[PDB]
C-alpha cells in the first residue's frame, strides 16, 4: 500500500458566480490507487500568482460516481488555476493538469420553480417562477426520457408559462428551465417529470 501513482481523471471546472468556482471530476482508475481512497484536495490559486496553491480537502470515500465540489470565497473576476490531488492512507497523489477558469463578473440569478399545469396527449403546460431582484431571459429544457434534451430559449417580457406541442403519447417527459443574466445562466430549476395522455 503506497500513495496514489495518478490524477484524478475527466476534470471539469465552472465558475458559478463572481466568488464561487465548481469542480468535477472522476477518480483515477483502480490500478493506481495503492489503497482505497479516503478523498481529494481541490487546489487552486491566482493565475500566475507567485503564492502557493492552497487545497481544500474533500472527504470522499464513495467512489464509482462523479464528485463534485464548490469553491467559494475567491476574487470577483479574475483568474484561477485548479487541480486535483488523490489520497489514501499514505501520502497524497499526483496533481491534475491544471484548468485555468475565470470567476464572473456578477451574481447569476437563482434557480427558478417549475410546476405543472396540465398535460394532454401531445402537449404539456408549465409554469415558473423567479425569486429575483435583473432578470434578462429564461430557456426551456425538455426531452423525452429515453431522449436528448432539446431547448426553447425564452424572453423575461412574456408571462412565465410555456406550452411544449407536438409531443409523443403516453411517453414520460422530463423538464425543467434556466434563468438567464448579463453574467451568464443561473443553476437549473427541479427536473419535473409527467406523463402525456393516451
Amino acid at each position: 500500500a503506497s500513495e496514489p501513482s495518478g490524477p484524478p481523471t475527466d476534470l471539469w471546472v465552472e465558475s458559478r458566480g463572481p466568488f464561487t468556482i465548481l469542480v468535477r471530476w472522476k477518480a483515477p482508475p483502480k490500478e493506481y490507487w495503492h489503497g482505497k481512497l479516503k478523498g481529494y484536495y481541490v487546489g487552486y490559486k491566482m493565475e500566475g500568482s507567485p503564492q502557493p496553491y492552497s487545497f481544500k480537502t474533500v472527504e470522499a470515500m464513495n467512489v464509482n460516481i462523479t464528485h463534485e465540489y464548490l469553491l467559494n470565497s475567491l476574487k470577483k473576476s479574475t483568474k484561477y488555476s485548479i487541480v486535483v490531488k488523490a489520497y489514501n492512507a499514505a501520502g497524497t497523489g499526483p496533481a491534475s493538469q491544471e484548468l485555468i477558469v475565470k470567476t464572473l463578473d456578477g451574481v447569476l440569478p437563482r434557480p427558478p420553480s417549475v410546476s405543472l399545469l396540465s398535460a394532454s396527449d401531445s402537449t404539456i403546460s408549465v409554469k415558473w417562477g423567479h425569486t429575483i431582484s435583473p432578470v434578462t431571459g429564461y430557456t426551456l429544457h425538455y426531452r423525452k426520457k429515453v431522449g436528448h434534451w432539446l431547448h426553447v430559449p425564452l424572453l423575461a417580457s412574456d408571462q412565465t408559462r410555456y406550452t411544449l406541442t407536438g409531443l409523443d403519447s403516453d411517453t414520460t417527459y422530463n423538464v425543467y428551465v434556466t434563468a438567464n443574466n448579463r453574467y451568464g445562466r443561473g443553476d437549473p430549476s427541479g427536473i419535473l417529470s409527467v406523463r402525456t395522455g393516451d
